[PDB]
């Protein structure tokens, strides 16, 4: 993808613009282009908190369940200490499409939901005068999408959005706004990759688009003393004898890159961990040594910001992941808000990273009531969603690439591979994923009824990633038949594969506070006796080396005779508090040693 | 107290008489006397099921609070083939007051609220037709009643009952109403006691009052084999070599004892349990081998029939308090249906007895707003309430003396013994209860203030029940003060009494679903973690000899700031289903050896 790096503070500096008050009106007939809205102040507005979703600001299901453009809007004094600098605006992740004005001149356009995008507007500004930020934002889902979806129009003309994915289709401005300043000399990209033999000693290799001028590099230590220096736009090669990134500490040494102009200099730290991925028949390795995966699929979703970042929430939601064992989670369904990456490289979590393609499949969805006949077709999955896809791995790849937490890359999840053209559409995609990036292992999440025998596609990805609910989906209620399907079908993906197996879902719905003595669905009891079995049967299979139960936290989601309130399929509740499943993994999860399989 | 046993159904039979559906009408004013609402067919009635209570049968707060007169009625066809014989009218429990018509000729009274009355009433039908029972029941408490309470009237005239337990005080009839035939030779009474050595052999004593004529006796077996005979009115001694009545199985023998007069036969089965229960220093011995109790104070009490008896109810929670490896409970501030007391004799359940003297303290209740200022006293405790109680204890003893089951008597929960006169009240209580049955142990249940340096009557009694809370109602919240106050506290009483002590009660309100991962006051989590607490402490103790958790079930209480929709203190909800503690103690209590104390 284009080139991008964090905003990081040197001295050369960023101004916060999540003021959270900005004006906000929806545009129900699409007046707004047509008026050009972004020429004057917002007609009828109400204050919105950016960052957060639009939808549940208000508790008003006519926002909530809203199909269209919305707009928001904010005037900024940029600092004057700023002139002949280079002003930079950019926006880290506006949800679905989002289109921007600086008063009157238009400066970026984005389809991707949850990666950023900025623009250098330096000639549209002068320093010491405020000027209006108009932004437009489309919560829209087509076949071309990431994820896709049908907007269908009604009798009467009002859009309804359907997609095929289980989360709620939050929108708006969802992470952070934010000026930021930088010399005429532009560090526009880092690269960096690791290598180990033995623990005792080796090297990043480095590469670096610096757009303007001469570079010096500089990896400093904890204590940020230089421990070797490095010159040139690309090589910037250096060996080590080093205290290397390990899933329980993270240890991160300093890239400090200088770009030398004749008159300007820029500085850039990078924090790096050396760690070294990758796969050894049914291993996964990191610095050599087999890993065990625990811990959960996750969702950015809180109660009244819907998939708004939030600090405390991050904070909390760390505290008690790690509490409860959890050395590891996938960042569910779309690409997560960067400060939790740089979180896991500080603390060594390790995160399994995936991209927005969801809702791939119209097998899943049941019920009582017009959906494509042909998954992959013209009409639907289609070569402009192919590249859309590749699109969408390039910016997620372009902006998690030098993280020590992401530890594997995940094209999609949940695909139907059934249908012909499945393997098709995913294999270019595959081998484009692995020429991006051939640091990290590439999977692709597999749905239940793609088993053993009728998947097509994983033949194309490094580790197998399984979503199993026997039990709750099929054998409903029955722990013995679902134990006996479930150690057969791990069996039978590790003779087809001899691939490492995370199971990267697995749960029961949980009504906090429903008891049984009788051990049915949806009590906690059944959540506690359900994943012991789960358990007991990856224990007993050599080949899978991880399991993410199926849901930290209660998730909202589309209405449904199948959704009371939403997903219940959480560990904790919306609010974070334990089921009672939530002292079982807390057992296990601390009982076991670190990173290592328990010995059945 | 005046001769009676149970109705069993030998050559000479009983027809059940809770039809449910009687006629039912409330006495607003006290027009029912006036008027002899007796003489004529109930005016403006509603229909009642009995057993239960009135007040939740109707979802009605005007009945559920109402004090005062209430009226059953119905109408009976006497069975002809009973000429000749006694007929006998029991109500096994009209809860407070009750007093019954034959239409026209009133038969019986009585006061006591949890144990039966007949009468012979042989001379007032004749077998054939079809008689009205009407019965006037009342539900007022004022000082001389057991439960003690007060009656206030307000400015208008309306009664509201105060009293000063916390179990809602549900009245009606609550158990069977029955008419049952017994051959003119009467055998009004029989007396059983066991004896036994080193579990080889030995004999039970006996006595019987058998008012009209001869009785031989056979003990018989399980097998209805004889095994020994007797004839005479008293002594009947026999001895044996016997499978002796033990807690975890409940060996039952059948005295059959039969009553020849010179035309008429007279059979009686009555089950006995060769146990032999006694204390020694600081062991609770039951056949010369120390025992712990685990298990609950428990409640007659559910979700619509208030304290009316249910087979249903009885059946499901003995299942659960069989699977929590529970082996003891305690009939919780009133006696239970002897049902509960004939399936702890089968089972092998040991039973502590208590009367229906909850309330004497004063210093409980705790709020912001006329109650007396001397406990012991002519207006409030007096010389009528003494021989009141000493009257429930004669019943309750006269009604329970038989049952292996039963293992002590309690003769009342909770009484404040700072004030003067305590000692004055319970010491000839003690002395009568003592002479009343010398072959179990005595105990009055110790409420959580009168500690261990001021307790005034515990001197008297043979085994220490300690109802203790430290770390909820005092202490709140704090599990490491709570431990040292409590463990400070047994082993004072320890020093004081050497005595077994038996911790009767403690538990804490904690909300079904209420959740907390800092483990504080109403959540399960505070539940389990504060249980645990309590059992380090008991396991540290020598002296203690027994664990019952306060309340089996949530169960209903008068309204108040401090009981949330009643008292939230069980192990399971009020619908039986099991909160996280459940599970707790389920690995405890089958964790040990059975009725054996965990040596740490
Ligand atoms: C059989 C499909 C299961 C499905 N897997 C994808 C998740 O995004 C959903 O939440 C999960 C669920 O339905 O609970
Ligand atoms: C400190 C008194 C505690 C009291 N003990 C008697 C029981 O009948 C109550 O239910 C119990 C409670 O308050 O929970």
């Amino acid at each position: 993808g284009s080139h991008m790096l964090r905003p990081v503070e040197t001295p050369t500096r960023e101004i916060k613009k999540l003021d959270g008050l900005w004006a906000f009106s929806l545009d129900r007939e699409n007046c707004g282009i047509d008026q050009r809205w972004w020429e004057s102040a917002l007609q009828e507005s109400r204050a919105i908190a950016v960052p957060g979703s639009f939808n549940d600001q208000f508790a008003d299901a006519d926002i909530r369940n809203y199909a269209g453009n919305v707009w928001y809007q904010r005037e900024v004094f940029i600092p004057k200490g700023w002139a002949g600098q280079r002003i930079v605006l950019r926006f880290d992740a506006v949800t679905h499409y989002g289109k921007v004005w600086v008063n009157n001149q238009e400066v970026m356009e984005h389809q991707g939901g949850y990666t950023p995008f900025e623009a250098d507007v330096t000639p549209y500004v002068i320093a010491g005068k405020s000027v209006r930020i108009t932004v437009c934002v489309n919560n829209e889902l087509n076949w071309q999408t990431i994820p896709p979806g049908m907007v269908i129009t009604d009798e009467n003309g009002k859009k309804k959005q359907s997609y095929f994915h289980d989360f709620f289709n939050y929108a708006g401005i969802h992470r952070s706004v934010m000026l930021y300043t930088t010399p005429n000399t532009w560090v526009d990209d880092i690269t960096v990759v690791t290598h180990v033999a033995q623990d005792c000693n080796h090297a990043s290799v480095d590469w670096q688009v610096v757009a303007n001028g001469d570079v010096s590099v500089e990896l400093r230590d904890a204590d940020q003393q230089v421990v070797a220096t490095g010159q040139g736009t690309s090589g910037t090669l250096q060996v080590v004898n080093p205290h290397l990134w390990q899933p329980g500490e993270g240890y991160l040494y300093e890239l400090c890159v200088t770009a030398k102009s004749q008159t300007e200099c820029d500085i850039y730290p990078l924090r790096v961990g050396i760690r070294s991925v990758a796969v050894k028949g049914e291993q996964f390795l990191i610095n050599h040594k087999p890993f065990y995966f625990t811990g959960f699929g996750r969702h950015e979703d809180a109660d009244l910001r819907g998939k708004g970042f939030d600090n405390v929430l991050m904070v909390h939601d760390h505290a008690l992941m790690d509490w409860i064992g959890a050395n590891s989670y996938r960042t569910s369904h779309y690409p997560y808000a960067e400060e939790m990456l740089d979180w896991a490289d500080e603390h060594g979590i390790v995160v399994i990273d995936e991209t927005a393609a969801v809702g791939f499949n119209l097998s899943l969805g049941i019920g009582f009531e017009n959906k494509p006949k042909e998954l992959y077709s013209e009409e639907a999955v289609n070569g402009e969603t192919q590249q859309a896809h590749l699109q969408a791995i390039k910016e997620l790849i372009a902006r998690d690439k030098n993280h020590p937490s992401v530890v594997m890359w995940s094209i999609a999840n949940e695909p139907d591979t059934r249908p012909q053209g499945a393997r098709e559409y995913f294999a270019p995609l595959a081998e484009a994923t692995r020429k991006l990036d051939p640091t990290r292992p590439i999977t692709c999440v597999n749905v239940m009824f793609c088993d053993a025998h009728t998947d097509t596609i994983s033949d194309l990805f490094d580790v197998l990633c399984l979503n199993r609910y026997y039990g709750w989906y099929v054998q409903s209620g029955d722990l013995e038949t679902a134990e006996k399907v479930l150690e057969k079908e791990l069996l039978a993906w590790q003779e087809k594969l001899h691939q490492p197996i995370i199971i990267t879902e697995y749960g029961v719905d949980t009504l906090a506070g429903l008891h049984s003595m009788y051990t049915d669905m949806w009590s906690e009891e059944y959540q506690c006796a359900w994943l012991d079995m789960y358990h007991r049967v990856f224990d007993r299979v050599s080949a899978v080396v991880g399991e993410q139960v199926w849901n930290f936290a209660d998730f909202a989601t589309s209405q449904g005779i199948l959704r009371v309130g939403g997903n219940k399929k959480g560990i904790f509740t919306r609010d974070r508090k334990p089921k009672s499943a939530a002292f079982l993994l807390q057992k296990r999860w601390t009982g076991m040693n670190f990173g290592e399989k328990p010995q059945q």
